[PDB]
C-alpha cells in the first residue's frame, strides 16, 4: 500500500475499565449508593477543575497521591475517608480475564500491543502485564494525560504505526475522541463481550466461541 494502510496491526488497550476492574467512575458511584450521597456528588468532586482539578495534576505525575488525598477531601467539601473508599476499591481490582485473553491472543496473531492509561504515583500487577504487552504507556510516567492530544502522538510515535493501523480500547468516550480524529478505530467498552465481538470485527482475528 503506498498511501493507505487501513488493515490494523496494533491494539491498545486501556488499563481500569477495559484490562483491569473496577474502573474510578463506578467506584464513587456505588460510594455515593451506600453512604446515601447525592448522585454524581463524588464524581463531580473527582473532577473538579478540569484540566487544572487535583485529579489531572495527579494523572499528570504533578502530585502524588498523598497530596491529592487532601485536595479531593476540600472539593468533597466544595464524615467518610477518600484514603480508605480509594484504597479498598484499590485493593480489589481485578485483571478482566477475556479482554486480557483477547489482547494475548492478537499479540499472538502478530499485532504490536499496548497499554495506555490514565494512572496515578503511590508514593508511599503492573509486572505481570509488562512481560504480555509490547508498551506500557502511564500518564504519570510521561507527564501527559488523555485526552489530550499530545498524548496520542507520543502513542503513535513510539508504536512507529499510522493512526488508521490502530485500535484503541477504553470505557471513556473522550479519551476516544482524539484517536477516532486522527482515524484510529475506537472501541467503547461499556460491556466486554460487546467490546470483544467489535474487536473480531474489526480485526478479522476470532477471539470468541
Ligand atoms: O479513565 C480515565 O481516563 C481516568 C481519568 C482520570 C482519573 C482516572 C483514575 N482512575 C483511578 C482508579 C482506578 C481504579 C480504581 Cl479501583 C480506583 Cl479506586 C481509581 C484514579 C485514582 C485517582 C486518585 C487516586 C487513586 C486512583 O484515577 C481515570
Ligand atoms: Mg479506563
Amino acid at each position: 500500500n503506498l498511501y493507505f494502510q487501513g488493515t490494523l496491526r496494533a491494539a491498545v488497550f486501556d488499563l481500569d475499565g477495559v484490562l483491569a476492574l473496577p474502573a474510578v467512575f463506578g467506584v464513587l458511584g456505588r460510594t455515593e449508593e451506600a453512604l446515601a450521597l447525592p448522585r454524581g456528588l463524588l464524581n463531580d468532586a473527582f473532577q473538579k477543575g478540569g484540566p487544572e482539578g487535583a485529579t489531572t495534576r495527579l494523572m499528570k505525575g504533578e502530585i502524588t497521591l498523598s497530596q491529592w488525598i487532601p485536595l479531593m477531601e476540600e472539593n468533597c467539601r466544595k464524615n467518610f475517608s477518600i484514603k480508605e473508599i480509594f484504597d479498598k476499591a484499590i485493593s480489589a481490582r481485578k485483571i478482566n480475564r477475556p479482554m486480557l485473553q483477547a489482547a494475548l491472543m492478537l499479540r499472538k496473531k502478530g499485532f504490536t500491543t499496548a497499554i495506555l492509561t490514565n494512572t496515578w504515583l503511590d508514593d508511599r500487577l503492573m509486572c505481570e502485564l509488562k512481560m504480555h504487552f509490547d508498551f506500557l504507556i502511564e500518564s504519570c510516567q510521561v507527564g501527559m494525560v488523555k485526552p489530550e492530544p499530545q498524548i496520542y502522538k507520543f502513542l503513535l510515535d513510539t508504536l512507529k504505526a499510522s493512526p488508521s493501523e490502530v485500535v484503541f480500547l477504553d470505557d471513556i468516550g473522550a479519551n476516544l475522541k482524539p484517536a477516532r480524529d486522527l482515524g484510529m478505530v475506537t472501541i467503547l467498552v461499556q460491556d466486554t463481550d460487546t467490546a470483544l465481538k467489535e474487536l473480531e470485527k474489526v480485526t478479522g482475528i476470532q477471539l470468541l466461541n
